[PDB]
């Protein structure tokens, strides 16, 4: 089972991306809490995403924390590594090997900047899947939104991603909840590759209409600090699930 | 005691960057492997560049083992840990944490894909250098960075940006490759002041475009050159001394 075929199983009955992003002050107390929302949602959850960064954060126990919360995801259910990663040759292929092979994640997030080369370490493994950043804050006006010709610098990665970079049918783009204009001009450059959406908790209904590709999928919405941080975490997961669906449905 | 205040004090002896690219097979023969080119090299070195990538593919053992070979590097060399990190928010605050306080790293680098605000947590330490990329070597440069925006470049335009709106607190510098002088030429051009750190040495050539006004600002980085040569300490008193005839040179 690859990344897509696990998502796709999923995606007959959500697209909600639960981010794993513990405010926990230790390795072993960030374990604990990783683990509760992943018991509270996982029936409502399409993937997982914990955050390399907040790991990294505990040192030497962060890493082994990071195996420890992967390998409770329960079996079917994809965990996106959000590490942003982009590098070249033996360190790009250290960056996969630990990503994919050592901690066992099935997707990973990564950086455009250096191109096809950079992107090949982390796309060659094709049961895994490779989330470009593409749309993302404010900072996005400085490079995303300059003109290349009759285009953003945004939809010409778009157009690459749907296009030579997608060799093992394995890539995908991040592309934010907060820009619905944005969105639908990324899905009009992409027509058939999943999105890995953040920010909603940052529209839903115009995020979907924006985003969803004709088969009615083709979205991962991933939300944070709405489902960790709610009085019922179990009841927010199912109530975002249901929305989402609704949305879908009609 | 900041990486530009070290650095300067470097640069009156050398130019020269070592990279600290470990292929051995274990944390603990990596560790030693590093401390082993430090004692070889450090007389002629500006910086130390540890490769975060090699250091996360050991797992548990990596960070630990990073911080250790930091902890080797002599009192007023700084380190430069390549990372090429980029997020927002909480998430890149959490890796400027990681590098800048818990591995005590002086400097690392980031991508510039998410703008001023994905890289504001970075530049917020004033005692603390964040290396932009802006112009690599590899072949998927091609994708993005030579994109032509108006009247030049993507990474013309990343180099004005970096000189000018980001460098707020004068701690700022690009990460440009060395295979191609042209491009080097036009990224000091745009950006007169900031310190290039340049992998992948064209040695001439490339300080002749690069180098600014005062005979300083480039970061010449070495990893198997230095690494792999039978000798590594008089490899690296060579190339210090061949950097700096062609900076004494009218």
């Amino acid at each position: 089972m690859s990344f897509f075929d696990l998502l796709n199983e999923r995606a007959k009955r959500s697209l909600l991306c639960v981010g794993l992003d513990p405010r926990a002050k230790t390795a072993a107390a960030a374990v604990e809490e990783c683990k509760r929302l992943i018991e509270q949602t996982h029936e409502y959850a399409a993937a997982y995403k914990p955050n390399a960064a907040f790991f990294e954060f505990f040192g030497a126990e962060g890493w082994a924390a990071l195996s420890e919360v992967i390998r409770a995801v329960p079996a079917g259910i994809p965990v996106v590594l959000d590490a942003k990663r982009g590098d070249i040759a033996d360190t790009a292929d250290a960056y996969a090997t630990s990503a994919f092979k050592h901690l066992n994640a099935h997707a990973i997030t990564a950086s455009p900047y250096m191109g096809s080369d950079s992107l090949q370490p982390f796309m060659r493994y094709p049961d895994k899947a490779v989330f470009v950043l593409c749309k993302t804050n404010k900072g996005s006006n400085d490079l995303q939104c300059l003109r290349v010709g009759d285009r953003y610098l945004y939809e010409a990665v778009a157009e690459r991603a749907e296009g030579p970079w997608n060799v093992n049918g394995n890539v995908g783009l991040v592309v934010g909840a907060t820009d619905p204009v944005a969105l639908a001009r990324v899905r009009a450059r992409a027509p058939t590759l999943w999105f890995l959406v953040p920010g909603i908790g940052a529209s839903l209904k115009a995020s979907l209409d924006a985003g969803l590709r004709a088969d009615g999928s083709g979205m991962l919405i991933n939300v944070s600090r709405g489902l960790a941080r709610a009085a019922d975490p179990r009841a927010a997961a199912k109530e975002l699930c249901e929305e989402i669906n609704a949305i879908r449905f009609a």
